[PDB]
């Protein structure tokens, strides 16, 4: 009680406050609604100044508003944790009265409505409708303890407020009530009385239960307002049928979910988060902006259906929603999108998700599967998109390769390591346009033939991925479209020779069409195939820029030739001009054609290979 | 005035009037705000309903309000061709009075601000505002869809007491006469009513029109004058803007900075009615082919903004359109869902659609270096037009283009038109070839007849023409047909001396293959291709079939022809050898090669290569 201080003012004010709180005599009951309010408006209040200043909640989260009694002293205590007043807020608010209260009433005043007639609302000063000292203690938050303010008054023209200490933020309204209206200890009618607001009230109303049982006489705090809320009853209580049924209603689809994470979350920001990985991806899935699935709800009230802010793109596929407190009601996406609130529940979440796929990968790889059927070309995405867990994704992948006859793809990366041989350091793949070309391409032959493991990539968002993801768990990624100086060597060696003059003679030949020609060990039984290295434009990073429509960029390719073919030496062989020129042009349209795919003239090869025939 | 009637309910009524209607005194002019209003209501209420039983306008479309006088009998007249009231309504409306009026006036008694001063400039007096300057109101009236002769007379002292009686008039709406006040002269200054109404016209819904006379050339003249102008560069007509103006304007309005190809702006009086600007971008955007959303089309309502961006007002082939339709008699406050539930965007749809294509049209007649340009950026687009439009399939088929065989440039820009105009006698048919790529076109084996005879071949290499020729059939009486089907048309079609007959050959390859092709034939097709394969007989054809690849599902099986060339060394040379393992390898070798050049990507380039390899080897 430091620096205390009596404001003290006169006359008919003594006397007009015993007219308007007195005014409201019929529903006295009143003084619950615009308490219990007023602890609302104080919680939402600082739930939005710690959108921004994060210590506001000097840790504690859970944000409530607490009525007790004493049947001894005859006091009715209500108490939030809300953002409380200062000293000055105090002597300006509780030191008046209700600015809309007066003034409505005056211009009430003197109509037939107002003398012959419960039609009104004073304020705070309502508790004194039922009270006859009201005592506030409260402390603001961010203020030092010490910065707690005391307003205790008889609600007549005069209050007084002192300096005290509280640590522990809130408001503290203790009523001391009237000789007769005792009816205001009845813990019961308190809540019947409370329970008509509390639907439309922005806060935990909890009421003290003194219930006595075991011969011991406890005291709970019953919260009046239990929530409907499927996604509270912890993990331990819901039916798996339960969680299918409610992602069917919430999606509006009717196959059942692969699997769901729900859990809850204390501490620095608090939340209770449920899960959907779907089983078919809808019809919008691959159109627009437009991203769904995410509710978000705030203090088991609900704000928007959907929002693509709390998911990357490339888990736009999870559905669910997600209930935050401590995030502040009224908040809508332009406001999220101010706050940094968003970019961290979002990181979280996102965590969430993949630890969810990754255990559904552990437990039953059947559905998982399935999902990555449906699925996978969207979560391709995220290595590029997402460097901070470029990890959890790329074991989340998955491939077809050479070591596994059919279109569907099954290969962990993992899998891949696990059957690598002694000594191979690297990770290959293929990429072509389609899994035909990939599985059966010239590149292929040689590591096929040795049994060496290569990736079988057919989908363009690939020659995209791999840019991003370079190198797993120790082994960077290699591709055999792009023949290096470590498989150039592997055994190989009993009698060499030199075939240099027709070499030169291609060379001479062709001029600057090809960069280079050369032999190559690649000793598969086709003859002649065509690559480019030396960091220059790869070959499906063009057909790429095709792909996406702009000018194909200049392809500076190496034609390779295999010394133990047929073909290679018989056309090597022959001294006539023409019929040579047939031959090496022959072997490179039929080298081009395996690489650039989709060739710009099967019929211009085709016709060649129809002189070589008919002449 | 036949049925006349005078109702009225009494007693200190008659005073209780010359108490509100007198306590709005201090600002009489208040009366104009009161009656402008309702006029608006009127309009906007019409407007609405008649988002259905689209009649109701009987045709005309402005709607508007007009003030006009008589300094004469002293009257001010106000007057709409809004959707105007029954009998009925007028005896439940005009013949009481105002509810919130009289309400807030009652719960107002007795207060400290009820009795003193000009507060008494507080309480809300409605229609019956007008007897404040009136000391006879005379309405008449007649309401949207009813006969003409359901018409209502109204008239009243601002007493207790008023006249109703079943009159006629030709012509919708309502006309409320004021007879003014000895003093009041002040209301027949057009000027003075004029700056009044002008404070409120910018929350108002209508066109207010004032009556505007000069004795001018010698004559008197009565021009009816809009109080607001609207600053709007698609309201000056097409005679007061400048192609720089234009070209501005789409660059603000689509946040790009290239100009426009073209544009057009017109008015619409009539049916329903609307001022409309379109644009033809010279660069589709990024979201071009992606997005369950289009964009363009800004919805202006009375030269108000309504919404950014309506797809309904444009069929899809066409959501390059960018630009903005302003209509009136659209009623306000309508939104994409209203409008799904009205017929007129259905109408006014397809009345654009038109206006838009016929944009195009003239663009390719005024300026086919642009237009192609148009076609380069867009033609993919309109190329789902044929499937989707059919009621334009002409006009749109004609906004095509293509590339073709007498051009050798992968640019296309052979329109139709010129495909038959350079048409020879007695070709009936107009032919195409359907490849994945423009070289596989200009290269095929069904190519090298037609090719060599100089007949018009259609070159398509655009995964969606597969589609749009199953549609688009025939243009301008000449039906299409596909050079990757032998029809027995050209099967007759130059230079044949000596003349026999293949038999053991050609039974031979039958027996050998079985049923992996359908038939064996020779044709002269006659051309440096030796083989080559087809099918007909209305089965899967083979772009179709990829087709069904291209989306992805089991690809159909498909009824191959194999064809042979009677005067090419290969066919001939094979057609000998004697050796069945050696001639095995040779038909072998044929239909592989013929496969590849069909089924283009071929699912094996090695596999005929290597058949070729043993017939090279061994
Ligand atoms: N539990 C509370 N926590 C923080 N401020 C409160 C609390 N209860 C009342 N107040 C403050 O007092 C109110 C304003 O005072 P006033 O305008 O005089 O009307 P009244 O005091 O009746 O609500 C609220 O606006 C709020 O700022
Ligand atoms: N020009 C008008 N056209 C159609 N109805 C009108 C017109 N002017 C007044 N009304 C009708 O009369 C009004 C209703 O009457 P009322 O409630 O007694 O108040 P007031 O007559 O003063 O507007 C409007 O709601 C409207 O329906």
């Amino acid at each position: 009680m430091k620096g205390q201080e009596t404001r003290g003012f006169q006359s008919e004010v003594k006397q007009l406050l015993h007219l308007m709180i007195h005014s409201l005599y019929s529903n006295k009951e009143i003084f619950l609604r615009e308490l219990i309010s007023n602890a609302s408006d104080a919680a939402d209040k600082l739930r939005f100044r710690a959108l921004s200043n994060p210590d506001l909640y000097e840790g504690d989260g859970e944000l409530r508003v607490r009525v007790s009694f004493d049947k001894d002293k005859r006091t009715l205590t209500i108490s939030d944790n809300g953002v409380g007043m200062t000293r000055d807020e105090v002597i300006d608010h509780l030191g008046t009265i209700a600015k809309s209260g007066t003034k409505s009433f005056l211009e009430s005043l003197g109509s037939d409505q107002a003398k012959d007639s419960g039609q009104f609302g004073v304020g705070f000063y309502s508790a004194f409708i039922v009270a006859d000292k009201v005592t506030v203690r409260t402390r603001a938050a961010g203020e030092k303890p010490e910065n707690g303010v005391f307003w205790e008054s008889a609600g007549e023209g005069e209050y007084t407020v002192a300096d005290i200490t509280k640590e522990d933020r809130g408001t503290e309204i203790t009523l001391h009530l009237r000789e007769g209206e005792d009816e205001f200890l009845d813990d019961w009618r308190v809540r019947s009385i409370i329970s008509k607001y509390s639907d439309h009230i922005a806060l935990p109303v909890e009421i003290e239960k003194r219930e006595e049982k075991d011969g011991e006489t406890v005291i709970s705090w019953e919260k009046i307002n239990k929530a409907q809320a499927l996604w509270t009853r912890n993990k331990s209580e819901i039916t798996d049928e339960e969680y299918k049924e409610f992602y069917k209603h919430i999606a509006h689809d009717f196959n059942d979910p692969l699997t769901w994470s729900h859990n809850r979350v204390e501490g620095k920001q608090e939340y209770t988060s449920l899960l959907y990985i779907p089983s078919q991806a809808p019809w919008d899935m691959w159109n627009r902006d437009h991203k769904h699935g995410l509710k978000l709800y705030v203090q088991r009230v609900f704000i928007m259906d959907d929002a693509e802010q709390f998911m990357p793109n490339y888990l736009r596929f999870v559905r669910g929603l997600i209930d935050s407190s401590d995030l502040p009601l009224n908040v809508s996406r332009e406001i999220l999108q101010d706050s940094t609130v968003t970019r961290n529940l979002r990181n979280a979440l996102t965590k969430r998700v993949l630890q969810m796929l990754e255990k559904l990968a552990k437990d039953d790889a059947e559905k998982y599967q399935t999902f990555w059927q449906q699925f996978g070309l969207v979560l391709k995405e995220g290595p590029a998109e997402d460097f901070a867990n470029q990890e959890a994704i790329a074991k989340l992948l998955r491939f077809a390769s050479t070591h596994t006859d059919s279109s569907a793809q099954t290969v962990s990366l993992e899998d891949y390591v696990s059957r690598m041989k002694e000594g191979q350091e690297k990770i290959y793949y293929i990429t072509a346009d389609s899994y035909a070309a990939a599985k059966s391409s010239p590149h292929l032959e040689l590591l096929r033939k040795k049994g060496i493991e290569v990736l079988l990539l057919s989908d363009r968002i690939d020659e995209w991925m791999m840019n991003y993801l370079t190198e797993f768990d120790g082994k960077p990624f290699q591709s055999v479209s792009k023949v290096d100086e470590s498989l150039e060597k592997l055994s190989a060696k009993e009698a060499e020779k030199a075939l240099t003059p027709f070499i030169d003679r291609v060379k001479a030949l062709l001029g600057e069409r090809v960069k280079d020609v050369r032999l190559t060990h690649r000793l598969t039984d086709t003859p002649a195939i065509v690559s480019t290295d030396a960091d220059e434009m790869s070959t499906q990073m063009a057909k790429l820029f095709a792909a996406a429509g702009q000018k194909v960029p200049e392809v500076k390719y190496i034609f390779e030739l295999n010394p133990d073919h047929v073909l290679v030496k018989r056309a090597a062989d022959t001294e006539d001009e023409a019929k040579f020129s047939e031959w090496v042009e022959l072997l490179l349209d039929q080298a081009l054609l395996a690489e650039r795919g989709t060739l710009e003239d099967p019929n211009l090869f085709i016709r060649r290979m129809n002189q070589l025939l008919v002449s």
